[PDB]
């Protein structure tokens, strides 16, 4: 169409799949919250906090990605960063899908005002009785659906399916999530690696060799550039954009990593994939993996094809 | 305590001042600039380019920062980093101050949506001759009021002066920059360090020591945390609110930095010089560097006192 | 119980219905283009208009529905103020569906802010044969949907459908229409009257009675109070809050009334008649008239169905 | 050039070299009004509705009472809704009197109609410390005078000796933008504004003046009638398109029901400077000396000629 918008590009895909009308509103009320989220995190009351009349942000932030997705009549299992057990969806709510997200990732830096984020799965429930944690520990495989909010320099949704990756920006004037790329697809190799290199110490001995690899060169090529925004949101979507390489792999203080599988790892290696892209933890695909636990870490090398093999072959020689 | 905003504050001191009122209308177009800046770059009206109706940011950034500068009727001389010589205001609309600004400080990758800046640092003209590029040229602690203005998760301009370091939030649902930050100090000690490590292999060697302390310390102590935005304006701003160290040191490509002096380490240091930071080039205070090209490079190094002062005794020992 | 949106309701509506998604698309098509009418007519980006960068409210709003309308792929007719004949959609575009709307309703007097909407009717295409004007001249009691949407005070929509009449409220912060009155109804008997009495030398004797009786209650009781802005989607939606009688009668200058059928009193007649409410011309009901031109006009008088049949005794002593 | 309400209140002072104390308290009211707007359009109306799973009027006055109360520049503040004169802190005052409807018209706010801000600043002229006796000054002392109207978009207009300046936000931004400058009304105008429901109780001279607009006696066209029932909308209409407005005393209102001091006084002033005019009947707005803060006083203003007829009429019956 001219005017694409994800309202319309959500009925459209969906038409195209001969559905219910289910995930359309779970993605629009999913859409909802994430401007809602928006409106917040520029900080749009922030007047009334200060007294102009005299007399949180990732709680309200779980609120609302909680109480849009309940409302959709979409959902019966919801996993999130917040909340240490699964919401099992009220009776007279539950649809047939399964929802893992993390309402605002990166927060731990919000007040230096980074780029932060909304990360989202979902998936089809594979129970046909009652809806429980095992619904929730599917491997990335399974997803139907799933993407980030990037709440930048502007606001920019990313919806990855298997029809591909679709970014859509909001404009903040009327309301509306734009459609401004389609089908978007990596770079086969980018010129940016990106992981904390304050952890140099607790390295994997592959991950340091790749490391130097990069600061120097063995094809007498250019060094790639460094960043590390400390909001996998914006690192990951920077390196769907300019292309490269996100790391933040297992060291030995943490030997599962940070991030956690269902609702940071399994959302990037699926946009990555759709994107043409790859995401390994070392050993296998972050999608391969089997989930035991839903708050599980793994460790994660996401990015440009041709990047994360030129990790592997140095992972493996030290395996 | 009552609340404040930008306009409120900049009018109350220079109510104290009792003077021409330039540099008061000066910052309000400054402040008005930057929220146009903010809702273009935030993409209000995105949708008519897509066909709601049927019927450029950094270049626009540029535009709207001489346009409102030039309707305050108080600037003489204006430095962008777009244009390569600097701005001689029409007569009809001059005034007494020299204006270097950065509009869009890291709109190279905005594309990705990375946080960007603006960044702006105000002069008095010093001189009696006719106005000229060399106004520009005063040294950084001749500053009279720098800032920034950061377009990131939210909209804030911290403005400082000798006054001190004050943090305003902007509303984006009423237009008002709100005080959220009065008198701001940053810490004494960090623990963040913030410097592209791609170019390790061209690092000066004393900046070789110095991050080998913060990624393997020897005193039992935690390591440091690495952090680099690849965009000023929010490395400098994490490193004023949680403390740390920023570094754009000299390299075989770009040896005397890469950064600017005028309108990108000037403000920056004022900044923090004004906050109970330090920032430096190596050799010298970035404030106390002569100027000779308005577009002239200098290597940084900013942040909290012990840090920057740790750097300083690593520099000394790296050097005759 | 739990909050709603106007996209959420539509399509849950259509999937409780089993339908192909044409009205859902064309109704979530209609609120974007609402959206977008009421940025623009609070005047988001006048300042560019102005020079703060260097370098139609009516017809903008014809512009965004007819493009988003067409955009639906459920419209085959549409008919308009702003367009003398109507518009056929390109086939490739088609759809079912055929809408009159008025884009700015109000617009003759936006120079003083006054209150303006957009009010619009979907009726079906019941003709198998190709789309044209003819498709549009059917009665009001064929319509599908017809609602408005309100710039006043605050910017609300009112959708009347067969569940009845909803008003959702536009969350500017967000670009959402809350659901926040279900199934509206309007009072048996309100205090208001609402007509332009300029044309007292003109109005028909059934006119000169009922307003006497309101001014001069022979019931003992209070006098009902007056108040006409003259914007017709103001005064209607005052009359379905706060309930009494909205008159457009029967002139000597427009003598078969001003307001249009096919996109005013149509529309505005669904929402009474679906909100416990009547509309006539005196005559007949609204809804009863047989169009024969897309422009015609018709005398309106509507709302709290007590005040309507007070008026149309007093109509049915005066008539022939 | 690009003009803005803060640009403007700046130049007008430096022009006049004063302290900074009114350019202060301009700009102060222009943040409240900015915040009243907001809340009026209805932002964040979803978190009332329960987006996260989960008073107008009352608002405006406090946003105007904080806003001026920290402006450093007022010692009374008199509003429609507190019964009694606001004695600014010691540590804050400032030498000027602010009289204001912080929400005029918000009793029919449920239909969405326009609604509006009024006000008034005044120089406390006594030497006395302050107290409700500093507001009771009549509006000849006005030194500056306006409304804000919140209808299909936000004005604010601001009146003084320099003129009446109109200005409109954009709510994009948050600057009101001067769109119109040193504004001028109609000598005489096409359209008559009062509630024809008071019929009953109104005086001889009313229902002549206005039988006199719908049954004309020049055989001229007759006038046509807009009665929105907010008074910063029908006085906006006033001075855009002309015409004449008329709150006048009936019955249940013998002294009328719009108060002199944060509604009459404001608008007199506002048409005054717009080559307008604004009577009680008896004498101008602007020369009745009240002695009451919450008083009401009769208005009639608008186009000169239009009110210097209805004032003959007034005459006639005398
Ligand atoms: C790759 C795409 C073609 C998958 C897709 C996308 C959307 N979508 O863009 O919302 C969908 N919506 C719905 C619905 O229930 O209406 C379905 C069918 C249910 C299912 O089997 O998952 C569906 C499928
Ligand atoms: C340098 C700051 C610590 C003090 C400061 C702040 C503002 N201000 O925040 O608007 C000022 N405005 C104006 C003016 O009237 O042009 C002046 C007068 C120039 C001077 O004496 O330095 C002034 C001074
Ligand atoms: C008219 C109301 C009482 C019900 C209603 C409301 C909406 N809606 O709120 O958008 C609808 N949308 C669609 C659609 O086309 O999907 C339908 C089915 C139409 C049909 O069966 O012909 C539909 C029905
Ligand atoms: C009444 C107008 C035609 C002139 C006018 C307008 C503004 N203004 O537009 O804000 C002003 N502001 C200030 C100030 O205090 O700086 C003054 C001077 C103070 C005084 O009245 O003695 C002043 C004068
Ligand atoms: O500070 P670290 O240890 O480098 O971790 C950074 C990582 O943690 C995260 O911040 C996630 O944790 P939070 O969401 O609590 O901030 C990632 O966004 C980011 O990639
Ligand atoms: O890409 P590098 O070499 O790390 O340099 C980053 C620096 O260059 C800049 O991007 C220069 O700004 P621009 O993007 O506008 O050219 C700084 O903002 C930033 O600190
Ligand atoms: O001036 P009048 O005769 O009272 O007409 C008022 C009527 O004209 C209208 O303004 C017609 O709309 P327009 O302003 O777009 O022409 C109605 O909204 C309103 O009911
Ligand atoms: O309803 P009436 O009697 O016609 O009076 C309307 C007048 O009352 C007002 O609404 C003021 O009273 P409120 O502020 O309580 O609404 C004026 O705006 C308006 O001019």
């Amino acid at each position: 169409t001219d005017v694409n918008t994800l309202t319309r590009f959500v009925m459209e895909e969906g038409r195209k799949a001969r559905g219910t009308g289910e995930l359309t509103q779970l993605l629009n009320s999913l859409c909802t919250a994430v401007k809602a989220i928006s409106s917040a995190v520029r900080k749009a009351g922030i007047a009334h906090l200060y007294g102009i009349a005299g007399s949180k942000l990732d709680v309200l932030s779980n609120d609302l990605v909680m109480n849009m997705l309940k409302s959709s009549f979409a959902t019966c299992v919801l996993v999130s960063e917040e909340d240490k057990h699964a919401i099992i969806v009220e009776p007279e709510k539950r649809g047939k899908y399964v929802v893992c997200f993390d309402p605002l990732d990166g927060s731990s830096n919000i007040d230096c005002l980074v780029s932060v984020g909304t990360i989202f799965g979902i998936y089809r429930k594979k129970s046909t009785d009652e809806p429980s944690e095992k619904d929730a520990l599917q491997p990335g495989r399974n997803l139907v659906a799933a993407g980030y909010a990037l709440y930048g320099s502007a606001t920019m949704l990313v919806l990855a399916m298997d029809c591909g990756v679709n970014c859509f920006m909001l404009d903040p004037a009327i309301g509306e999530f734009i459609l401004v790329d389609k089908d978007v697809k990596i770079k086969k190799k980018g010129k940016i690696y990106s992981l904390n290199e304050g952890y140099a110490r607790d390295f994997d001995p592959a991950v340091t060799e790749y490391i130097q690899r990069k600061k120097f060169p063995p094809d007498n090529s250019a060094p790639y550039g460094a960043r590390y925004v400390g909001s996998m949101v914006a690192d990951v979507h920077r390196t769907l954009v300019y292309g490269g390489i996100f790391l933040y792999p297992a060291n030995k203080k943490s030997p599962n990593g940070k991030l956690r599988l269902l609702y940071e790892c399994n959302p990037m290696a699926y946009v990555m994939e759709k994107a043409g892209g790859m995401a390994t933890t070392g050993k296998e695909a972050v999608l391969d993996v089997i989930p035991t636990d839903i708050h599980q870490r793994a460790p994660v090398i996401l990015g440009s094809p041709d990047d994360v093999l030129e990790f592997l072959k140095v992972y493996e020689k030290h395996s």
